[PDB]
């Protein structure tokens, strides 16, 4: 019933009595555990022909006001049933119910909290939530993401921040923002099966050029935005280059690496996830933070269905890219997210290495050890991309589930 | 589509779905509402000891299943010989509470087992395996032979050979038949005078062990432990493994000239012996098995680690790297290097070795083929993928679905 989970590193050894307060499943059974899987349909929250039975959405909904209600300490007060009955009564009679900015405030916060995935979690209480609730077109939806990147930018001391849109209403279509991030380089397939850019961006680059956008012919052109509003066909909205800080890629030592042409945005705004808090869904909630040096280096960078540059910065380090026994795919790793660490650095933008990150997660995995029995981690996600066991987190036994507030994937609105 | 686990490669965008654990017939860790798939022991991989034959009913419906696989690997499923095999077993089950396995279907018990390890990247060689029948084992000096003559045929002079030594199953009243040590070879952990330890930390356990049971310690960083063999309701003897069969490898750097002056070494023969093996409900508490090294084992295992040999700072001051900051990566670098140290030794040692990506396209292939073959393969992620260079590896971007099927290599507890 209760996990014992331990640290082989230290042979420390704690209780996970939090994941008792789980409610929705997850993709494993006692036959087979699927825990590697990047998305099953179930920690999915696809589209739906009609309304979340009452019954349900009241009870999500009292939970989420008592977890609340409990935070501010005022847990049991007039406040507390005032606000149970108001809910109880607008969802009997609408059949849904809306949130106090307040509420909107902690469950975003707590929405990060649990998320799994997630290895900078340390700085959960430092969240500026932005609402935008009060959305009706694209082209206001835009002025409030423009607005979100000028102040999670701030010049280049990034800062937490998440804009959450109007929430789903069983009568009509969504709020969505069609890229997954504010910001992204375009992927162009050409002529035969090459790809200038980034692969990874290759369908929304046809979509927006499907939508009048006249492309670039560059690997780091930055894609206009999409966005939707319900029911309505999606509309190209260019951000302007002024928002959008990027920075050079540049090596320390290594002189000819500058000579590459590399280069990455400063700004990681996700915005393909919905936010679930109390039963209600917001299909348009873009977060972010700031970048931990690895998603860049060794992912964005180094994947093979990605930037894939590896084999050329080998070439110019001048290693042997004969056999794998030389490691030339580990040394060119390492200096790729050492140019990306220096760059940053350099240029004054907030990042965090893999080793500064996972000691926080460490700290704050202890946190949420006393303050609520236990903590959600996803151990496949949270031990970064290289030098894993470098790192105090592939040391660390993890248990995972779903707590509710949560950041849960959603279908593509096309 | 397919009601089974639905499995993707995110570098190749290929789909495969998994029918293989369907066959599946034990529990795991994880529940809908939790997954504990990050836990290297939790009760669910374990197998408790018991002080009491199993129950006729189940040890005969493992049984009866082991027996049915092997004459599904021969092709004679529902023959003649099938059917009285069968018959064999649940009369001689039916008579002395257990029975025996016959040479063949113990050969595939045992190279089914690995096959079935889910935390083994090496699963590509699982045909190629040497059983060494030693169930005619009794005493504690002939498991020391027979360990010895394994040590020598497998290490076949830095040229690997992948074997296992299986001794007498477990029998109802009769104690087991145990290797106390971890592995077949393993350096010495001296709890030193300050706190600290000399040597390997892993095993200070098993080494104060040895002492207790009259071993002379010496006071090296490397000395290779003796055997703490047990033969039935007997006492474990001590057993001093001669330094010709013990090969080891002196560690040297390809380009840095002092690495070598760093006196480290590692020894050449991987032989987990404390795992017990579980064929058709017939447990052995004794088969010691062995392959080659995978080059980040030593070089980021048993080097790196933090509670092991935890080398990483003093190479970093010999390659002058910042130690001061975490954004120098200087864990990074002195790491990459200390597995080339690894690699390249090895190599010229003419010892047997495969680096983490080598080691890691092949268990693709491997994957591959056992699609096609079981449908599926049963495969645990976090040990899949390699303590470095994750990404870099072709695995880290393989979904895997991790399942137990038997036979199969399990944890049990430790004899003292
Ligand atoms: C404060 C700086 C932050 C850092 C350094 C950080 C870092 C990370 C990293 C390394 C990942 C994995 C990304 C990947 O490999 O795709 C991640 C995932 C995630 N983070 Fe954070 N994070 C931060 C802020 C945020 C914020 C502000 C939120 C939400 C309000 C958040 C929500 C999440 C979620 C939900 C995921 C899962 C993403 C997915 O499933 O694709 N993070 N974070
Ligand atoms: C042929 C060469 C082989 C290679 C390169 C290989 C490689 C590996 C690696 C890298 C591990 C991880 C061990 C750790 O990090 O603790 C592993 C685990 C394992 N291997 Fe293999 N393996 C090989 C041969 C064998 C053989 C011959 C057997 C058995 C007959 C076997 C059975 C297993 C099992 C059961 C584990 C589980 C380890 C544990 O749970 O502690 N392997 N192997
Ligand atoms: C298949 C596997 O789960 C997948 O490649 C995961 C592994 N761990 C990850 N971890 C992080 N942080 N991000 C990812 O994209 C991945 N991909
Ligand atoms: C806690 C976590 O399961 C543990 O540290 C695992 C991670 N992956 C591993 N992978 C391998 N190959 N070997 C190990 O010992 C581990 N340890
Ligand atoms: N720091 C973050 N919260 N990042 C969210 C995911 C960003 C994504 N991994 C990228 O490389 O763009
Ligand atoms: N290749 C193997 N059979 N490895 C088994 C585990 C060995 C262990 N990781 C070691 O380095 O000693
Ligand atoms: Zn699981």
């Amino acid at each position: 019933k209760f996990p014992r989970v331990k640290n082989w590193e230290l042979g420390s050894i704690t209780y996970d009595t939090l994941c008792a307060q789980s409610q929705q499943d997850g993709p494993c059974t006692p036959r087979r555990c699927l825990g590697s899987l990047v998305l099953p349909r179930k920690l999915q929250t696809r589209p739906s022909p009609g309304p979340p039975p009452a019954e349900q959405l009241l009870s999500q909904a009292r939970d989420f006001i008592n977890q609340y209600y409990s935070s501010i300490k005022r847990s049991g007060s007039q406040a507390h049933e005032e606000r149970l009955q108001e809910v109880e009564a607008e969802v009997a009679s609408t059949g849904t119910y809306h949130l106090r900015e307040s509420e909107l405030v902690f469950g975003a916060k707590q929405a990060w909290r649990n998320a799994p995935r997630c290895v900078g979690r340390i700085q959960w209480g430092k969240l500026q939530v932005f609402d935008a609730r009060d959305c009706s077109s694209a082209q206001e939806m835009f002025t409030y993401i423009c607005n979100h990147i000028k102040y999670a930018t701030n010049r280049g001391n990034l800062r937490s921040a998440i804009t959450v849109f109007p929430q789903r209403a069983p009568g009509r279509g969504d709020f969505r923002i069609w890229n997954s991030q504010l910001v992204r380089y375009a992927g162009y397939r050409q002529q035969d099966g090459s790809v200038r850019g980034d692969p990874a961006n290759v369908e929304i680059t046809e979509l927006c050029i499907q939508h009048g956008w006249t492309p670039g012919n560059g690997r780091f052109d930055v894609l206009p935005l999409l966005l939707q509003a319900p029911d309505e066909a999606p509309e190209l909205f260019v951000l302007p280059p002024e928002l959008v800080l990027e920075v050079p890629l540049e090596h320390p030592t290594l002189e000819w690496f500058a000579a590459l042409g590399l280069r990455w945005y400063a700004l990681p705004a996700v915005s393909n996830m919905l936010l679930e808090i109390g039963g209600l869904e917001f299909s348009a909630a873009p977060f972010s933070g700031w970048y931990m040096s690895t998603e860049i280096g060794t992912r964005n960078l180094c994947d093979p269905h990605r930037y894939n540059i590896l084999e050329d910065v080998a070439v110019c380090m001048d290693l042997d890219t004969r056999t794998t026994s030389s490691l030339w795919k580990d040394k060119a790793a390492v200096e790729i997210n050492l140019a990306v660490l220096h760059s940053f650095q350099l240029a004054k933008v907030t990042i965090v290495d893999h080793h500064a990150a996972t000691v926080s997660f460490m700290k704050h995995l202890d946190n949420e050890q006393k303050a609520r029995g236990g903590c959600p981690a996803d151990w496949a996600w949270i031990v970064p991309p290289i030098s894993g066991s470098l790192t105090p987190v592939f040391h660390q036994e993890m248990v995972n589930y779903i707590l509710s507030p949560a950041f849960r994937y959603q279908p593509d609105p096309w």
